[PDB]
């Protein structure tokens, strides 16, 4: 019962630290992760009319908080715009380590060859487009945020799979529908909630 018995039983793809998200050879310019993740949060709070001087436009709560940057009247249209980045990556293929803060990539080891999304990139990418900066491991991202029973969980909040979130992560989408990635040969989908493997707590990123 500990892991998903649907997906490979082992840790999920891990890489370390800020990875570059976007080059272009032709400007000759580069940028990470949180530099494309610290863009849209200022986009966003600029769009709510909320940005202020102080924003770096990193809108992560501290670890465990129900306050973070962007107000609760405002969390309903934040989960949805961060539910349709992910939808919009329906068909995307599965790649081991595949995905950034600006959209599918390449994965590493044996994902090094196929541009994609793993669950954890496929969930670092859609928050990305409100400020929410995730590391790229699935078991990181379960410290984060804050944590709500697995029978409560919300549309927008974030299922973990495996001991320490480690197997694998997708986004709920209310209605016993999960979205993610979920193996070789398969693609972003729609799929219903597997509760086998789940762990006991979902994640909530983003209030309301």
């Amino acid at each position: 019962g500990l892991w998903d018995p649907t997906l490979p039983m082992i840790p999920s793809a891990n890489i370390p630290g800020d990875p570059i998200a976007v080059v272009n050879q032709v400007l000759g310019i580069s940028a990470t992760s949180a530099q494309v993740t610290a863009n849209m949060g200022r986009k966003f709070l600029e769009q709510l009319g909320i940005l202020q001087p102080t924003d770096t436009g990193i809108t992560n709560a501290p670890a465990g908080s129900a306050q973070g940057r962007i107000p609760r009247v405002y969390g309903r249209q934040a989960s949805e715009y961060v539910i349709r980045r992910g939808m919009s990556q329906i068909g995307v293929p599965y790649s081991w380590g595949g995905g950034n803060a600006a959209g599918p990539s390449k994965g590493i080891d044996s994902g090094a060859g196929t541009v994609g999304f793993d669950c954890s990139g496929l969930v670092l990418y859609s928050f990305a487009g409100v400020g929410i900066k995730l590391p790229h491991y699935s078991g990181s991202q379960y410290n984060l945020g804050r944590k709500i029973p697995s029978s409560q969980m919300r549309r927008g909040d974030v299922i973990f799979y495996g001991p320490n979130g480690s197997q694998h992560v997708t986004i709920y989408l209310g209605n016993g529908q999960m979205l993610a990635a979920p193996d070789v040969g398969l693609k972003v989908r729609v799929a219903p909630v597997r509760t086998a493997g789940m762990t006991p707590y979902v994640v909530r990123y983003i209030e309301y």
